[PDB]
């Protein structure tokens, strides 16, 4: 069938794991980890959007990608 959003973010941060984990304070995430098939990339899940959602968070996303320290980033699909 059709997947669902979820409240996660992948993100490439060149500045590293420390730039990482200020980021997601300062945006309002907690820092998972690192993923990815680069070394700086790192998935966040937002404190406050919904788990599960056919919405495409299209703001968040741009909120992410327009700090500096973020290169990129995508919302990611359920499983
Ligand atoms: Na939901
Ligand atoms: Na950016
Ligand atoms: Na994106």
């Amino acid at each position: 069938g059709k997947r669902q959003f979820v409240n996660e973010w992948a993100a490439e941060i060149p500045g590293g794991p420390e730039a990482a984990s200020a980021i997601a304070e300062e945006l309002g995430y907690d820092l998972l980890g690192q993923i990815g098939s680069l070394e700086n990339h790192y998935l966040f899940k937002h404190k406050n959007h919904p788990a599960r959602s056919a919405a495409s968070a299209f703001h968040i996303t741009k909120r992410l990608s327009d700090d500096d320290r973020v290169i990129w980033a995508e919302q990611q699909y359920e499983k």
